[PDB]
């Protein structure tokens, strides 16, 4: 059928889990929209300069950074919760249903992250899904961070696959971006705070769900189309 | 004496002059600090995948995606005064003193923006600091983005002037980072909301001052030192 490709923060984990760390630092929960934009500014920037540190350690860069833009006060412990909590996303309850029913319906599994390869048990394997997967890949052997080429083509090669059977899966348009620019396919998850951005020649998802039930359905259906 | 390159939204011009339209729009003009940061992060990942809009365009679609994620309406009239807004932002009150002491210890000053060229009266010609400079430079011809190396690089080769004769004047580290990573010196100005982003491997920059006067010290105190 082809090879479903995930990303995992956010997209199959639950990033609002992180909410009630930014509630007590900052005495706001929305500063996670904030610091998360930045955390993936930041892994761009060093990609298009040249440079490499891993996903982690700049996300503990950044969540200082936006500390200090707040005059938020931040101690060891805090970056050390930041690091639990970002490692420990829970899975959405929608998540092992539509897998489970992606593997019926003959695809193959795979997950993509920026983050670093992990000791185990991994953010996957505590959450309880790791064992749908076939393979976890992440941006090391690239040393890149997404939406650079070279994540995806070093992805295909990896999985010995061709563009037009990947399938690129996030809720983050910048990664259905970064994939369709090598001509993969994507499908875009609607999480909470996440929409497609329309702008003029830059392609939009291939398929589009509200939840991962959702888009699950469209790409189950689209094998019979 | 050296060419001092100058970022422009925000390091020159005052992106808070857009907190109305935030309020407006969101009931929150905080939400100033989710967008900027997005709008930022799709300039690069453009960049990343071969494709291109003007700033402009980008800011607008990415205005329209946050106000998706918050569930807030946007009108063609808001979209107009977005672009009106960010196309006149007023030069902060620091900006014309420290350019004339600059420009009087014989320093050469430039300005790089991810912004697209404006029909006259730019931006800057707006704030009535156009003149200090004798060169505004853009990324649009390049069709790239900061912190892209062909930005600097570009810049370098239409100024005729070599890395070690250029230093780049930024409130965002991203833009100091991209300059220095091509050899220039770096300059950050740490306009409110912004401050460096410390992560090993990565540069800190050459001179910092907690506004333009005090970057403008240690830029002239470096001629004679």
């Amino acid at each position: 059928s082809g090879i479903l490709v995930f990303d995992v923060n956010e997209t199959l984990l639950d990033l609002t889990s992180l909410s009630p760390l930014f509630e007590r630092v900052f005495g706001d929960a929305k500063v996670l929209r904030e610091w998360f934009p930045e955390l993936i500014l930041y892994s761009q920037t060093l990609t298009l300069t040249g440079l490499y540190r891993p996903f982690g350690e700049i996300a503990a860069a950044v969540f200082e950074m936006v500390a200090a833009n707040h005059q938020a006060k931040v101690t060891p412990d805090d970056i050390a919760e930041l690091k639990t909590r970002l490692t420990s996303m829970p899975a959405y309850p929608d998540v092992a249903p539509a897998l489970t029913r992606l593997q019926d319906a003959g695809f193959r599994l795979v997950t993509l992250t920026n983050s670093a390869p992990s000791p185990a048990p991994s953010p996957l394997e505590k959450a309880g899904i790791a064992s749908f997967f076939e393979a976890h890949l992440t941006v090391h052997s690239s040393q890149r961070f997404k939406p650079h080429p070279s994540v995806y083509d070093s992805t295909a090669e990896t999985l010995g696959a061709k563009p037009e059977e990947l399938c690129m899966i996030a809720c983050h348009i910048w990664d259905t971006i970064g994939a369709q620019a090598r001509g993969w396919r994507g499908g875009f998850v609607a999480r909470p705070h996440n929409t497609p951005l329309t702008l003029a020649e830059v392609p939009q998802p291939d398929f589009i769900g509200r939840d991962m039930g959702e888009l699950a359905d469209q790409l189950i259906a689209s094998l019979t189309a």
